[PDB]
């Protein structure tokens, strides 16, 4: 009965963690330490080491980079994810509120999900459509290397995107979950035209 | 620098942990130690707990579970991946032949890749076909909570699976990399007949 880490405000809890998506805290009750994962943000607003606990954690679907040469082209942030000891010592957690065993790890993190990037915009070619079955769906416009951990955006059943000015240098990435599409660079001159 | 890594063979090499898809092991070049990840074991055959390593380790294609209500419908077995910290300490690893700085964390992955399943033409009605357009592809199939390491089949292209009368019960799933597919229930006797006279 994980019903000790839902209701954090309760006891004394450490916030031993905070990922772009997810917080790690454990508290303390009954003299027995329980570890715990969550999404919420929510009650543990007064535990130690909670200072910067942000307000909301974005709830979009993502799942840890494999491949090491994808994480400067696809990296969206950190995540935790609970993995398996390598001693034998696994103690019981609660990852968004399902109980299980394990050993709580922080892994980088690209977009996963299903969504369609609609490359024929033709209405207008600079403003172009997304379009996802899922119930939430993330986007986000990423230069590869570029620190953009907060700035995913999330949009639910469709959605449209102009670029900036700024955007449009050919090295930009219009990355919507497991899809990835390069945008070209417009001529200095064709881009004040059209604004 | 891999190159004292993947140069197993000279130093002091220490298995530190198998997985069923790479290892773990950290070697020893003039004091200084260096950890890794590898997902073949050529090399390592004297390195100091080879006990218990497979000669080839799978490179099916295997992502991580993270929504653990799968974990028991989609096993598969277990990889090493590499992680960051939780403490500010990240220390420099090789993952198959790639420097890179972080921990090394043990996960329950799944397979993941691309392959469809309907297949053929209403013939060897208990027989069905895995095509995928990847160089290699994992099937696998495995009733919900088995015992299943080193099970899984490598396939390139196309092969066609003949199920048994095991499979047959309405209670194993085909998991093949992105998909799953259930497997019913037959008439067994309808099967046993089938199989019995027929060509
Ligand atoms: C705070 O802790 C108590 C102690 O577990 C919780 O009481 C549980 O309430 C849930 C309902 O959400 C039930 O599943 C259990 O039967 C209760 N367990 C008990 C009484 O031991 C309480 O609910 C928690 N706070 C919240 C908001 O759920
Ligand atoms: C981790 O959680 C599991 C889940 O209960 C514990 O494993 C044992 O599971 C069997 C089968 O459900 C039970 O019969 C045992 O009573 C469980 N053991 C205990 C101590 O509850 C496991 O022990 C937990 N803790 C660990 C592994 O440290
Ligand atoms: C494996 O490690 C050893 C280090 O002890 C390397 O040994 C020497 O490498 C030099 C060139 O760097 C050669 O000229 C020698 O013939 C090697 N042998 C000895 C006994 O000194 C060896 O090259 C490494 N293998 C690699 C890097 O593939
Ligand atoms: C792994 O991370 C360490 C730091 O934890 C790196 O050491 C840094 O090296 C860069 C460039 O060589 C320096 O700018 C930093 O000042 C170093 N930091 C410290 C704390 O020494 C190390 O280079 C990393 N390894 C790899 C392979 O990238």
């Amino acid at each position: 009965l994980p019903n000790n880490c839902l209701n954090a405000s309760s006891l004394k809890c450490e916030i031993k963690g905070i990922s772009t998506y997810n917080v790690y805290y454990q508290v303390e009750n009954n003299g027995v330490i329980y570890s715990c994962v969550s999404d919420s943000a929510e009650g543990l607003e007064k535990c130690d080491n909670s200072l910067n606990l942000p307000k909301r954690f974005s709830k979009v679907p993502v799942i840890p980079i494999t491949k090491l040469d994808n994480k400067r082209h696809f990296s969206v942030g950190t995540k935790f994810f609970i993995s398996e000891s390598l001693t034998q010592d696994n103690y019981p957690i609660t990852y968004n509120s399902y109980p299980t065993n394990g050993t709580v790890s922080l892994q980088t993190v690209k977009l996963s999900g299903d969504c369609k990037i609609t490359k024929s915009n033709f209405a207008n070619p600079y403003t172009v459509s997304i379009t996802s079955p899922e119930k939430i769906m993330g986007y986000l416009i990423k230069k590869p290397g570029e620190n953009v951990e907060h700035k995913v955006i999330s949009f639910s059943g469709s959605a449209s995107i102009t670029f900036t000015e700024e955007m449009l240098d050919g090295e930009h990435n219009l990355l919507c979950g497991d899809k990835s599409a390069k945008i070209p660079k417009t001529n200095k001159r064709v881009r004040d035209c059209i604004i």
